[PDB]
């Protein structure tokens, strides 16, 4: 009985039902991760996401060493590699954490067919989400809830959540891992260079990957529970929830019991419920990330403007607040939710009137904490393309951050070319007189671009555009 556990999400040894069940009754246990380096550059996956993943894999491998096992990293496509491994290792069991996202579901269905057609038993267990999303969808009558309010109703009628024991020496028991001395050069965790990324200009990651870092942060986050809010927090947990280094169910229980000790609203579960809601909404919708052909998405005639899109993506808008946020995102992989509101409003309903699909693709590349379902759901939501509950405040790309940080310390940290400007002009340097730009050694339009748009005029038009869209929807 040779059992293999396939890692994709759920990159942890705690609360891993699929791994626990696969281990039980197995003589052999082997943990695999599959990636192809040749397609790493063309997959819209940025270097920070790759680095966080590789660090997750190093931590899994290290933690597996403590249990006397090892992680197997295989280069290739899962449809091509799994037949060879079934025969090479005489696989009897294959286990995966369930993936609700449509393209992952189709991929897993193909792998399940090949495993079964080869006489391999397929173990699937839910642990990336709090609930069985198909059970939520059934309780809603076969269609996913279209509103956060309806979703909360169904969750409130759900039975209280049960977690799962951590994989230990006592859990593994008499289960072995076949290991060779050539293992590291054959199945070792890849470097970024192997994936084709230049690392010479890199600095240490602000968000270190892995289950160890996630559980260390969780204890400090529970202990603890402006301009400094914008900076990454050493107790932030959102990337670890996305990659599965931290179980959302464990996080839920720890939050509940700390709250019980401190004092049971959904104020503290709000982020997890939004996460759960977008997974539920996307799971049966293969065009969830599209406007055309997406049955839940308002059809809005967005501008097609690649040059403006590229200015926003590359932090070259000429609005330092917007550019500092997009620069933090590209450099670190995480920005504050209020900063996401700011740059996403600017791109779509606010200033540039560019499709939410284009912002989603940029965020997909650079953002560490948003799966496909959450990214698409969040972009449709903020652009009033789906899940509509109200019109939104139009954020000011100059004033909003100025009230956040009057001195512009956030601007100065991520846009060093502007550090010479005084606070009076740091958020609108195109208003600085010529002599002031010279002193700051930053000529607007040479060292830093001019503003790409007039916010007052653009936002005024776009606020009205959105109203007309929704007046049409009332008539239909
Ligand atoms: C703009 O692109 C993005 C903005 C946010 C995300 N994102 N990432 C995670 C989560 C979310 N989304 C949210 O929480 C909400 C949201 C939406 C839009 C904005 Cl602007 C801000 C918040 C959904 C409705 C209210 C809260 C929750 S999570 O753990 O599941 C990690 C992704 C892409």
């Amino acid at each position: 009985v040779n059992a293999v556990h396939w890692f994709r999400k759920g990159l942890r040894l705690h609360d891993n039902p699929a791994l626990k069940e696969c281990i039980q009754g197995a003589d052999t246990i082997r943990c695999v991760y599959i990636l192809d380096p040749w397609f790493a550059g063309s997959s819209n996956v940025g270097i920070n996401r790759w680095r966080f993943l590789l660090q997750c894999l190093e931590d899994l491998d290290a933690n597996l060493r403590k249990l006397n096992s090892r992680l197997f990293v295989i280069r290739g496509q899962p449809a091509d590699v799994f037949p060879r491994l079934f025969k090479e290792w005489n696989i009897t069991k294959l286990s995966i954490e369930y993936d609700s996202e449509p393209f992952g579901k189709e991929r897993d269905a193909a792998i399940k067919k090949l495993a079964t057609e080869a006489g391999v038993e397929v173990i699937v267990r839910i642990s990336h989400t709090l609930y069985d999303l198909d059970k939520i969808i059934e309780l809603n009558g076969g269609q996913p809830p279209l509103t956060y309010k309806r979703f909360q109703t169904l969750v409130s009628k759900m039975e209280p959540l049960e977690p799962a024991d951590t994989i230990t020496s006592d859990v593994i028991g008499k289960c072995m891992t076949p290991l060779s001395d050539d293992h590291d050069e054959k199945y070792g965790v890849p470097s970024l260079e192997e994936l084709g990324f230049d690392t010479d200009g890199l600095s240490s990651a602000v968000w270190p990957g892995g289950e160890t870092e996630a559980l260390t942060r969780l204890e400090r986050h529970l202990e603890r529970k402006n301009a400094n809010s914008l900076l990454a927090s050493p107790t932030g947990l959102s990337p670890y929830l996305r990659f599965g280094c931290l179980s959302c169910r464990l996080f839920y229980f720890k939050l509940t019991d700390l709250y019980k000790k401190v004092k049971p609203p959904l104020s503290l579960y709000g982020q997890l419920l939004w996460r759960e809601f977008f997974y539920t909404a996307a799971t049966n919708n293969p065009r969830f990330d599209k406007m055309e052909g997406n049955p839940i998405c308002v059809q809005i005639p967005w501008d097609k403007n690649p040059e403006a899109l590229a200015k926003w993506a590359e932090g070259r808008t000429g609005f330092p607040w917007i550019d500092a946020i997009m620069t933090q995102l590209r450099q670190e992989g995480w920005i504050h939710h209020l900063a996401r509101h700011a740059v996403a409003c600017f791109l779509t309903r606010g200033d540039l009137w560019i499709s939410w699909e284009e912002g989603m693709k940029v965020f997909e590349e650079l953002l560490l904490d948003a799966d496909w379902s959450i990214n698409a759901g969040s972009w449709m939501w903020l652009s009033c393309s789906s899940f509509f509950q109200q019109f939104f405040h139009c954020y000011c790309p100059v004033g909003f951050g100025r009230r956040t940080d009057p001195n512009g310390d956030y601007i100065r940290r991520y846009l060093p070319v502007l550090r010479g400007f005084p606070a009076k002009y740091i958020y609108d340097p195109w208003n600085a007189p010529e002599g002031i730009q010279k002193v700051a050694k930053c000529l607007i339009g040479v060292n830093y671009p001019k503003p790409m748009v007039n916010h007052a005029e653009a936002s005024r038009l776009n606020i009205e555009r959105m109203k007309q869209i929704y007046q049409q929807l009332s008539r239909y």
